[PDB]
């Protein structure tokens, strides 16, 4: 679990999103599992807005958190999952690390602030959805 809190809006894995979330649904994508809602209270992150390649992300299963290398966000093949049926994921940056289901939500960081949150994961990877494009979240 976990999400993105900037300005007015909240980002979560749109397959942990809540009831409250779709009643508040800004903007959500099932091809990247992102969904952004609205907000009364003001946001306590900032996004990064560069290419970086290294950052250090929040492992919930370890309750530790681990440095990274990266790669750039790309379409990559996701298996079925009770959530979604076998397809290309967009926007998805890969990296070794340890993750399990329940470590969707972490936050990946780098110098420059939150690049995106855990949304896969495999034998010894880590996959997270990029956020660093969607410059409204911003405004
Ligand atoms: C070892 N392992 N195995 C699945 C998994 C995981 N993802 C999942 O449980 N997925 C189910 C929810 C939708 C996800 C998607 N983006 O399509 C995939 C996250 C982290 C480590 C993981
Ligand atoms: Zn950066």
């Amino acid at each position: 679990s976990g999400a993105i809190y900037v300005g007015n809006y909240r980002v979560v894995n749109r397959h942990l999103a809540t009831h409250n979330d779709w009643a508040n649904l800004v903007w959500e994508d099932s091809s990247r599992d992102l969904l952004v809602s609205s907000t009364t209270a003001q946001g306590c992150d900032t996004i990064a807005r560069c290419d970086c390649q290294t950052g250090v992300y929040y492992c919930s299963s370890r309750r530790k958190h681990y440095p990274v290398s990266f790669s750039k966000p790309s379409l990559i093949f996701v298996e079925a999952s009770e959530y979604y049926p076998a397809r290309y994921q967009s926007h998805l940056m890969l990296a070794v690390g340890h993750s399990e289901p329940g470590d969707c939500g972490g936050i990946l960081r780098c110098q420059h602030g939150v690049v995106g949150i855990v949304s896969t994961g495999g034998n010894g990877l880590v996959g997270f959805a990029d956020v660093r494009d969607l410059l409204w979240l911003d405004e």
